[PDB]
């Protein structure tokens, strides 16, 4: 019993969840950039586009980074930044087995 969309709405929920105080545009790439790593370019185009639709996002524009990257950005902080606060609602950006390793 898959169902595709559900596990769109799983994201946008996570990601603002990360964020109930609105992501800033600093770290907002940093979520694209964490993000690009389970998802397509487009797929996060589309999940940024219906957050910031949705308006748990700050308008900016991620479809122009994540089709058109920085060299120096995004910040190395600021991922570290979004990984630590993202971190405390869970992580279904990677892969965990189930086990008493790290709490």
């Amino acid at each position: 019993g898959s169902h595709m969309n559900r596990f769109l709405t799983s994201i946008v929920a996570w990601l603002r969840a990360g964020y109930p105080e609105g992501i800033p545009p600093t770290d907002s790439f940093a979520v694209l950039a964490l993000l690009c790593r389970r998802l397509s370019h487009d797929e996060v185009k589309a999940v940024a586009n219906e957050l910031m639709r949705l308006g748990d996002f700050d308008q900016i524009d991620i479809g122009v980074v994540i089709t058109h990257f920085t060299d120096e950005l995004p910040s190395p902080e600021d991922v570290e930044r979004v990984r630590a606060r993202l971190a405390a609602q869970g992580w279904p950006l990677d892969d965990v087995r189930d086990r008493e390793e790290h709490a």
